[PDB]
């Protein structure tokens, strides 16, 4: 409910759903994550959660705003990793 937790929830989910790109970092396509969220609704505000982590430079993804699933091929790239002990 507090987006502060959701950010870390996001990076964990990305750790499981995401696959490594050429840069060696984990990345997951919006369509894949959105697909899972459409079932459980983990992120009540997925876009806002993405924004939060993009502002923290934890993840990056092409696009500013979106409404339709035309950005589903957009890979959310994990730039900063704090998820794992």
């Amino acid at each position: 409910m507090n987006v502060d937790h959701e950010v870390n929830l996001l990076v964990e989910e990305i750790h499981r759903l995401g696959s490594k790109n050429a840069d060696g970092k984990l990345s997951v396509k919006f369509g894949v994550l959105f697909r899972d969220d459409k079932s459980a609704n983990l992120f009540e505000a997925l876009v806002g959660t993405l924004k939060a982590a993009k502002r923290r430079k934890i993840v990056t993804y092409p696009g500013e705003l979106l409404l339709q699933g035309v950005h589903d091929d957009v890979d959310i790239i994990l730039l900063q990793d704090l998820e794992h002990h």
